[PDB]
C-alpha cells in the first residue's frame, strides 16, 4: 500500500527503492513504456471476444479496472491467452513516433504457462463511444461489456517485448500497441479522469535498449 | 566457487545460486539461448554494416570453458548509426542457439561493446566439412604467447540472420543483448572439429535452451563486405 504516481517519494523514479520486488523497475533492460520510433515492416492473432459481464468492476491501485471471467481469449502463435481485466491509464503510456493521446486501455492476458499479453489502444477526443458505458454503470447488477465491438475490425499494430508499466514491473510481456485511436468524448474524458481522481496514472517512458519492434496488421473480428 | 556446464551443483540449472551477480540467469525474461522457430520476415532497412579487417588478436587463450581470441579495438560493427567494437571471438560446442530445432556442432560469437557498454553479439554456426583456413591461425596462436585473423574473410558476404534482444549465454547472463544469429553455417574439418574441443577441454560449453517469453524475432539478410 505504498507505491503511487506522486512526483516525490513514492513516484516511479523511486519504485525500486520502495520495495525490492520493484527492483526490476530499475534493473531490467526491457522496461515499459517507450517511444516507438524504430521498427520493422512485415496476423496469427485471433480474438475470442464477446460482450461480457464483469466478474467485478473497480478502481484499484490508481486505475479503473473491470475484471473478467476466463471466457474471452486471445490466441497467439497457437497459445490461448485469457483476458484477466481491462483497465485504463491516463494519459497514454506508450508513445508512437513522438505522438501522444490523452487516454488508453489495457487488455491483460495470461496463457497456459502464465505468460502475459497486454494490448494498448488509444482514445481520441471526439465522438462519444458507447463501449465505455457498460463499465461506467458498474459501480454496484453488472451490465455486459461489448468486447468484440471495443476494438477496430481492422488494426495496424506494434509488437515487441517489454515489461509491466506498473510495479512490480514484471517482464516477459508481449506488447501489442494498436495504431488506430478509438474515440472518446470530452465529457467522457473528464468524467472518467475523475475516477482517476484527475490524478495522472501514467508511468514515464523507460530507457530503450534497441527494442526490436515489428509493425504488422490484423483483423480482430 | 566457479560455474560449469557439468551435471551437479555448478551447472547451468544452478548458475543463479552460485553468485548473486547471477540472479538474472534464472529470473530474467529475455534469457539466451533459445530455439528459433517463430519469426517475422522483413525487408532490408537493416542498418548493419561491417567494418572488419584482418587483425592480430591481443591474445588467444582458454578461459571459462571456451576458446577466446580478444582483439585490438580495430574491428567494428555499425548498427543504425551506433558503432560496436569487436571485443573478442569465442566458441561454443555444440552451437547454443537453435535454428528451427537444428543443432550445429559449433558456433562463434562476435562480441561487441559500444562506448556506454551496450552489447551486440553475433552468432554463426559451423558445419563439419572442408578444412577451414581461418580456423588454424587461431589454432596456431593458442600455444604461442599472434597471427592476423582474416576477419575480413571470416563471415560470409551474403548472410541471412535473425535479430532480437536476449542475454549473454554464460554468467552473469546480462540482458539487453542485441543478438544477430546468422543462418548460414560455416565449414569445419573433422580434426579441426575434434582438436578444438580438446582445447575447449572436451567439456561442452553449451547453455541449455532458455524459457522463451514470445521473443520478437525478425529475419533479414545482408552484405557485410
Ligand atoms: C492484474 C493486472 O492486470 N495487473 C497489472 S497490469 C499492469 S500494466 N498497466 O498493463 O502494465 N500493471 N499491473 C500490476
Ligand atoms: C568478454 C565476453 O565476451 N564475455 C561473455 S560473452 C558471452 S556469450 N556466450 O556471447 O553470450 N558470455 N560472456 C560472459
Ligand atoms: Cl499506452
Ligand atoms: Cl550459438
Ligand atoms: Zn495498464
Ligand atoms: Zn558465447
Amino acid at each position: 500500500t505504498k507505491w503511487d504516481y506522486k512526483n516525490k517519494e513514492n513516484g516511479p523514479h523511486r519504485w525500486d527503492k520502495l520495495h525490492k520486488d520493484f527492483e526490476v523497475c530499475k534493473s531490467g533492460k526491457s522496461q515499459s513504456p517507450i517511444n516507438i520510433e524504430h521498427y520493422y515492416h512485415t496476423a496469427d492473432l485471433q480474438f475470442k471476444y464477446a460482450a461480457s459481464k464483469p466478474k467485478a468492476v473497480f478502481f484499484t491501485h490508481h486505475t479503473l479496472k473491470a475484471s473478467f471471467e476466463p471466457t474471452n481469449h486471445i490466441n497467439y502463435r497457437g497459445h490461448d491467452y485469457v483476458l484477466d481485466n481491462v483497465h485504463f491509464h491516463a494519459p497514454m503510456e506508450f508513445l508512437i513516433n513522438n505522438k501522444t493521446r490523452p487516454l488508453s486501455a489495457h487488455f491483460v492476458h495470461k496463457d497456459a504457462k502464465g505468460r502475459l499479453l497486454v494490448l494498448a489502444i488509444g482514445f481520441e477526443e471526439g465522438k462519444e463511444n458507447p463501449n465505455l458505458d457498460p463499465i461506467l454503470e458498474g459501480i454496484q447488477n453488472f451490465k455486459e461489456v461489448a468486447l468484440d465491438a471495443f476494438l477496430p475490425k481492422s488494426i495496424n499494430y506494434y509488437h515487441f517485448n517489454g515489461s509491466l508499466t506498473a510495479p512490480p514491473c514484471t517482464e516477459g510481456v508481449a506488447w501489442f500497441v494498436i495504431e488506430e485511436p478509438l474515440e472518446v468524448s470530452a465529457k467522457q474524458l473528464a468524467e472518467i479522469k475523475k475516477r482517476m481522481k484527475n490524478s495522472p496514472n501514467q508511468r514515464p517512458v523507460q530507457p530503450d535498449y534497441n527494442t526490436v519492434i515489428i509493425k504488422s496488421s490484423a483483423e480482430t473480428r
